[PDB]
């Protein structure tokens, strides 16, 4: 499996998972009430958001671009 890291205007990053991570992963991590942080790329599991937080998991190359 391959999964997007990163993404811009200037294209996206791609990583080859390791050995294990068969999911790609985008997150929303809630920092305060007018923010939230963005990140993305490979996981073994899709974990259970805490409160406030928001993970969205597939399994298809680069399905999280």
């Amino acid at each position: 499996l391959t999964c997007v890291t990163s993404k811009s205007i200037f294209g996206i990053t791609t990583e080859n998972c390791p050995d294990g991570q068969n999911l790609c992963f985008k997150r929303w991590q809630y920092i305060s009430p007018r923010m939230y942080d963005f990140t993305r790329g490979c996981a073994a599991t899709c974990p259970k958001a805490e409160y406030r937080d928001v993970i969205n998991c597939c399994g298809t190359d680069k399905c999280n671009k």
